[PDB]
């Protein structure tokens, strides 16, 4: 048997205690942005950290369940808030849960068919994500987006589809949040 | 197959509410034989039969690979001396975990195994406790305020209440000048 545990959760950093962190800057995320120069400017200019994660996963078995705490740090990339490079599970069946902490923004969800859909998150939002949808969260305020995000543990990983193929829309700024289709 | 639409609900920091979730209630009458002290129980069931605990749900189908989640608000009080709880169970489909999140409040979590080793986790604003597979858990409030918490729980995962109906946890948790843990008398 796994031995029960306690972690303590920080609301104002997103930090979890013993959760094994990860960093993402702009340049770990080539080829994300539509806005290719205005990347390429940014990284130049010390690529700054788009979102940082704090994790607590088990081992990949059926039933099982990982947790983690997501900071997107506001910015835009070009017109193109900061955003997760997101993802499909290996095993699409799996759905998640989301639950805004801090800040302000949205999520991104795609279908294989082709249904794209963005929901808005504040504090207190609890997003449901079905099996089978791809998704992205967005932060589109100028402060720190901070979520708490709850998966299968055998959900695992699939980035190449939206490494090539991608979501079917963009998330910029235009005076105002503005979801428009992608090339 | 249609592809189920994905959404945003709001939850309440402050109430636990979470909208457009189905509630359930349960009250002292609602949990027979399950405190020790059966004369403070009967006792407070006429003077009152308040509500010991109440819980926001939004349940998908049994099926593998999908997430339900929910919040209760677990109300202060003690039956005699023990701190009121939730019913506790194990999953039906046993290696199922779960996952909880504590948001207002104070209390703790009881678990056991199917042996009944036992552990009690402390639980405040901020904590997440993990509940791994095989274990059986029971929320405590141990405060004087409502302690308020959200649970994220496989959708497969499925309720045993039977097993704790009739043997109950091999702890009981009470006040006695302090918060103390000890056996269950009839365990
Ligand atoms: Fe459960």
């Amino acid at each position: 048997y796994k031995e029960p545990f306690g972690v303590k959760l920080d609301f104002e950093t997103g930090i979890i205690e013993n959760a094994k962190k990860s960093v993402r800057r702009l340049s770990d995320m080539k080829g994300y942005f539509i806005d290719e120069e205005a990347w390429k400017k940014m990284v130049e200019e010390g690529d700054p950290v788009v979102y940082e994660v704090y994790a607590i996963e088990q081992e990949e078995k059926e039933g099982d369940l990982n947790f983690a705490t997501t900071v997107l740090y506001p910015g835009k990339v070009g017109n193109e808030f900061f955003m997760t490079k997101g993802h499909y599970h290996s095993k699409i069946d799996r759905a998640e849960v989301y639950f805004a902490l801090k800040g302000k923004g949205g999520m991104l969800l795609q279908t294989p068919e082709g249904e794209a859909r963005f929901i808005e998150m504040e504090p207190g939002t609890i997003v449901y994500v079905p099996p089978y949808w791809a998704h992205r969260t967005i932060n589109t305020g100028d402060k720190p987006f901070i979520f708490l995000a709850l998966y299968p543990a055998d959900a695992g990983h699939d980035y190449g589809t939206i490494a090539e193929k991608g979501f079917s829309k963009i998330v910029v700024e235009e005076n105002g949040k503005v979801v428009v289709k992608d090339n």
